[PDB]
């Protein structure tokens, strides 16, 4: 009904695609830290599994680590 | 009873003056990444609605994007 | 049975020996922030007192702040 914060740790060398192919899926990411990219991205119930599938096929083999996380409230200002 | 951490993307523009009325309202917040700034800060239940507040009227219009996190634990060593 | 996200902010001049004694007890964590530094790292339920233990022991005094929070979902890809 709601939303679920995911963070996620990719290879850099996916980084640049990986961020591409979000934008294209209207999914909203922050670049967090590198050496290994930390992404984290706000993301609705619905459309986890979406963004799942977004970093599935364009990282890892490659690699990727996914937390799905829960949100209490989100509030834009 | 507890906690909250909460998860917030605003204009860089607005990060300096955030940043110091966080700290006249005795919230501790972390700098976390810039192009947008996030910041995130270990909040009480109760103070919650006091950050929203703060975030809202030094941040966004400007621009702002917070979450409200669950926390299990929290521990001060 | 499941896993929790583990947020800490640490001293810099433990970051060095706090993240060796990681490694060491095999807890995987990413480098997030610093000035303090800010590490996140995923942890099995079973193995939050271990990593508690491991952040007292090389921060703190010294300092330490930790956040357990909780996590829906976990995918390796
Ligand atoms: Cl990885
Ligand atoms: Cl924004
Ligand atoms: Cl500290």
């Amino acid at each position: 009904s709601h939303m679920k914060m995911i963070i996620a740790i990719v290879q850099d060398q996916d980084s640049q695609e990986l961020a591409d192919q979000l934008v294209k899926n209207n999914f909203r990411a922050t670049k967090l830290a590198t050496t290994n990219t930390t992404f984290l991205c706000g993301v609705n119930d619905d459309r986890v599994d979406e963004i799942l599938s977004v970093i599935n096929q364009t990282c890892g083999n490659g690699g990727a680590t996914v937390f799905v996380m829960p949100v209490d409230a989100f509030h834009q200002f």
